[PDB]
């Protein structure tokens, strides 16, 4: 165990896979907002793990949860029932108003598993022709990094060398009413899966009334509508749901990332029962899916966000860092964008700066934060984040960017 | 919360989704090689959730790996370095010799990192035209329920109205060498994929002398050679890798469930420096692979599989298993089969018996088993068991196939 940065770095890098660019920052703690480097260094975090920790690092009523479950049980296997799962379930379901829930792992899992129920409704519900069903997707869109997640990706770093790809998959542009519309006319089609906002495309939100459009359109053409909100859900944008925003019931709503606050690996995929239903035991799993562990840390990391507020103190503070943002100069921050606590900058890339370098000069200044295309900064605090605090971290960005 | 077994069935009915018919058993506690079910009855578990907890349940010392670093840092995602991951790397990559590993969450997404690699590695290296490439597989093969794992199942269950499948996936008989000699003459092929023992099938045993012709027909057609022992490694067959029975070298492992003892969804995908690094930085990843906490635990998991012998244990109590399940009467018990502590028993399917039941009145006698097809029984336990204790179970599944 060498215990220096520079080693933390070429050790990973003689020994692991080069599938990472990662800042160049060893992190060694984390608690709340806060991030300690192996040099003793302190950062506020502005990613949170892209919404996994908005509870804040190691929050301590969800570890606590952790450490108890650890003690009795943490895997069966789903060839038998385990005490916890069905309680998860009942709180999950209730919360959100769907009929059932089903347990997976990691957020493409959520998705694989919305698109096997979209086409096997497609087939038995809709009457599409065996083979035939097609789901729509948005440019710019990510949900993973399976054959299936980057076959719908407009990216080319995702896909270029990935082999053949999945077909049923069209893609139309991201905000735009008139190409779902023209899209939907194909009876095959059986779902529109789409973020209510983008985050790896760089924090981008569509239009007032799209989600509405996109719900109307849908339930127009029958063809399921499938929210990806494991980035954008569970309280970050100022909502349980950025989609209630505008009030609107997707078909299907993908949770992830905060719901274990960094503990472990939990999604779902959240749809009433003539959707849900139509897979058959047997036909659909996971080893580690609905776990009793991965239940304990997901009951505790929901209780926490509902009974701190933290979609209310994220609406509030998203106000203001927004506000403060736009105050820098037109010349160098050329947007500022975001619903509560997820926002971005783009800054212009000249022959003196480019996201990167912000970047880099943010970690000196003791605030970390990464760069998603090589113009946009993305800005995520955790939620439990106060005023004070979140005017501190705002003069570093000011102090950061300005010294340029 | 009902305490009682019938209120955690019909709860999980009510809101959860129906993608499983458990064996109608609901457990609470966990404990080496003991479950308990929430009318404090106990059980040996002979499933070992299908060989995430080789080490047994709650094992203490990966326990206090777990418990030990939630209060440190659990994840920071791969934007940043951690302090964590490189020691893992350093550790797992010298322990099974190989330059490299990629780290994942879930067996699938280890198996989807194999497809990549095993494909870009085809267009990159090996000079395939782009979107050509073929991976062979087994028939009977299980790696997962993505669209692209179902895509290459002989399973009608697995694949059966999950719409358009992943083109380049090219399926023949497993244990069969003149079937990958003709299919390795397509210079397109990348990859074959192959389990050593097929577990999800019914723990089908291939001929001695089959992985050697796997090795040595894939160096001679340039393709590589991919073993996935999510499930067969990691000690249960009495070896570090099963593969070992025969002093074979994989061009990719996957390793998964024991790599964490049931404590976390850990899985891994080792190669060397040739094939891993046709991935570029940004091209391939997941939100919780190599997380700090993952890591933690996979450290701890390995270590108690070297330093209690797990393997050696295995191989000997493995040997007694078998030679007893022999000696039940053929009429009932058609086949036995197995290596180390993954066995089975196929039970022939009448008007007064199927496997189904025999499982049911096993659980009536303290012992936890499910049928994987309807006539096939399996029976891994975990592989801190010691020799009395196998010897009080070998009477509860003597006692049981008798009954009837
Ligand atoms: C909306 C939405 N839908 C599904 C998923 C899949 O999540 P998962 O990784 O658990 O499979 C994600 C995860 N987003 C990631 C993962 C990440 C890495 O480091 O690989 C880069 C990144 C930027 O956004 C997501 O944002
Ligand atoms: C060799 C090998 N390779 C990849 C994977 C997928 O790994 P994972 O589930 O972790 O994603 C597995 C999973 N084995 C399981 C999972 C299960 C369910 O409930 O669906 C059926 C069962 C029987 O063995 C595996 O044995």
């Amino acid at each position: 165990g060498p215990p220096t940065s520079d080693d933390i770095f070429e050790r990973e890098y003689k020994y692991g896979a080069h599938n990472y660019h990662p800042l160049p920052v060893a992190l060694e703690r984390g608690k709340g907002i806060y991030l300690w480097d192996v040099e003793g260094r302190k950062y506020f975090d502005f990613l949170s793990s892209y919404s996994a920790v908005n509870q804040g690092h190691c929050h301590p009523k969800i570890v606590n949860a952790l450490k108890s479950q650890v003690d009795k049980l943490t895997l069966t296997s789903r060839a038998f029932y385990n005490n916890v799962l069905g309680e998860y379930e009942e709180y999950i379901t209730k919360l959100f108003n769907y009929h059932k829930v089903l347990p997976m792992n990691t957020g493409v899992e959520a998705g694989e598993t919305a698109c096997k129920l979209a086409r096997k409704w497609g087939y038995t519900v809709k009457g599409i022709q065996k083979y035939k069903a097609k789901i729509v997707f948005a440019a710019g869109n990510f949900w993973g990094r399976t054959l299936s997640a980057i076959s719908s990706s407009t990216d080319p770093t995702s896909y270029d060398g990935f082999g053949p790809f999945m077909p049923g998959f069209d893609i139309i542009p991201y905000n735009d009413l008139p190409a779902l519309e023209r899209a939907l006319q194909d009876p095959n089609v059986a779902a529109f899966m789409v973020e209510p906002i983008q985050g790896e495309a760089g924090v981008v939100v569509p239009d007032p009334g799209y989600l509405m459009g996109v719900r109307e359109l849908c339930t127009r053409h029958q063809v399921l509508f499938i929210a990806d909100e494991i980035q954008t859900g569970l309280a970050r944008t100022g909502r349980w749901l950025a989609v209630d925003y505008e009030n609107v019931r997707p078909d299907i709503v993908l949770l992830g990332k905060a719901l274990s606050g960094g503990l472990y690996p939990v999604s779902a995929v959240l749809c009433d029962d003539d959707i849900m239903l139509t897979i058959k035991p047997g036909e659909h799993g996971s080893t580690y899916g609905g776990n009793p562990l991965g239940c304990r840390v997901a009951i505790a990391a929901l209780e926490v966000l509902e009974e701190e507020n933290l979609a209310e103190n994220a609406d509030k503070l998203g106000i203001i860092l927004r506000n403060e943002l736009m105050k820098l100069p037109s010349d160098v921050v050329t947007a500022v964008r975001g619903k509560g606590l997820l926002n971005a900058i783009v800054i212009k890339e000249t022959k003196d700066w480019d996201a990167w370098k912000v970047c880099l000069r943010l970690r000196d200044n003791g605030l970390l934060a990464k760069p998603t295309h090589g113009d946009i900064i993305r800005f995520a605090p955790p939620l439990v984040i106060k005023e004070d605090e979140l005017r501190e971290s705002i003069e570093i960005i000011n102090k950061t960017i300005l010294s340029f």
